[PDB]
């Protein structure tokens, strides 16, 4: 009932497909994604960082949302991107550049807030959390993500190949994605024989059967902070193929792989950099932790390793070296870069509540 020390923040862009709109922003450099119940995202007038506002970030045991990747696992967001476009980025283009990118899921790739393939980024944020967090969440409060294309495909004859985007503008047309595999795409029909329409009078669409077109969709982030099983970790992922292979979950476990020792498949690593039990995890003050990475150099289709890359990060609240400056192989062998999300990614089929603060977000 007292409505003054929380702002509830409930607009959400699809970053892939839409531009954000001006009043959809917040702070002039970020926008959500994610569930948007009001309590999900929150400005706290309470908890000021630097004497500013923060974000309170709570997912409740029903918020799950999302489908997980076994039937009848789920999983929930409510995150900042650090990375969108607005109408702006598109100003004086020809329409049909917007159109066709909302349908190749290529829109926030004209947008500020990633960072190129290959490149070196400083990175800094902090975050606070409550005593009354429970040990047993299993939740990803920042992370830094892939930006695959989804014109780059495999034909149903297994040709790896980059469509255009006015191929792939066709190809949508006769297929269904469901994530990055496609299917017939077929009309659901009325009985006089007619395409079904929604209430709007928008045809409906459904899956038929696989017809060999995949795309590059998806993918494990290539940094991600967070706690599983009474650990916080850092976890690292690299995938050097140049499409990637969804089927090849190569995914440490904080609570199976031991620290520093990757787990390899024959294309990718995934690697768990530092763990603190949960207890020595500071309760109820701010932590900031400064990120420098040095991101993986891929060799395109050739699928090389040509440079690894590094990974330091600093956590303050005393200033702890946590991972102190480690060769690691991190990223993805895509043409496009990454970008920095923070908040609350429920995962591992978890829908232990979360709830924690973050601020103070810049990167250089
Ligand atoms: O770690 C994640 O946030 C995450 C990994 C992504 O690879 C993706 O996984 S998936 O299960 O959906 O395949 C989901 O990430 C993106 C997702 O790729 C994207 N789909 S797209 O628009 O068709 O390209 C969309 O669903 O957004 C999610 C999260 O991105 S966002 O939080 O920046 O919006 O989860
Ligand atoms: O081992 C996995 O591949 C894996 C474990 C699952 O528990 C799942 O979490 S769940 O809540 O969906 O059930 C999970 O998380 C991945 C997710 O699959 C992946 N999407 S994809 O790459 O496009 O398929 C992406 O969003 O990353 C998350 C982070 O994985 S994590 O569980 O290791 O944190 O996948
Ligand atoms: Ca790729």
């Amino acid at each position: 009932k007292n409505t003054q020390t929380l702002m509830p923040l409930t607009e959400r862009v699809n970053v892939q497909a839409d531009s954000a709109r001006i009043n959809q922003i917040i702070d002039g450099c970020w926008v959500a994604v994610g569930t948007n119940k009001p309590h999900a995202i929150q400005r706290d007038f309470t908890n000021l960082f630097d004497g500013k506002p923060s974000y309170r970030f709570e997912l409740k045991t029903e918020d799950n949302t999302l489908e997980g990747y076994a039937k009848g696992e789920t999983k929930g967001r409510a995150e900042f991107s650090y990375c969108y476009a607005t109408s702006d980025d598109f100003r004086g283009l020809p329409a049909d550049v917007y159109q066709k990118a909302q349908i190749t899921k290529t829109v926030y790739h004209h947008g500020k807030g990633a960072c190129p393939q290959g490149s070196s980024r400083d990175y800094e944020f902090s975050v606070y959390i409550p005593s009354s967090l429970d040990s047993n969440v299993s939740t990803i409060f920042a992370q830094w993500h892939g930006m695959p294309d989804r014109t780059l495909v495999q034909t149903p004859q297994g040709e790896v190949k980059k469509l255009t985007v006015d191929e792939f503008v066709e190809l949508e047309k006769t297929t269904f994605f469901k994530k990055n595999v496609g299917h017939e795409k077929v009309a659901r029909l009325d009985k006089q024989g007619n395409p079904v329409k929604d209430k709007n009078g928008k045809p409906v669409y459904k899956a038929g059967k696989p017809n060999g077109w995949l795309v590059e969709q998806g993918g494990y982030p290539p940094l991600a902070f967070g706690f599983s099983g009474g650990l916080f970790y850092i976890k690292a992922n690299s995938d050097r193929k140049w499409l990637t292979d969804k089927d090849d979950r190569c995914n440490a476990n904080p609570g199976k792989t031991p620290v520093m020792k990757p787990l390899t498949s024959e294309y990718k690593a995934s690697t768990i950099a530092y763990k603190l039990p949960f207890a020595d995890f500071p309760k109820d003050c701010w932590i900031t932790f400064r990120v420098h990475i040095d991101w993986t150099v891929y060799g395109k289709e050739a699928e090389t390793i040509v440079k690894p890359g590094m990974l330091d990060v600093r956590m303050d609240y005393v200033s702890k070296h946590i991972v102190d400056n480690e060769k690691i192989l991190i990223g993805r062998n895509d043409e496009d870069g990454y970008y920095f999300k923070f908040g609350i990614y429920r995962v591992g089929d978890s829908t232990v509540p979360v709830c924690y603060n973050l601020a103070g977000y810049s990167e250089r």
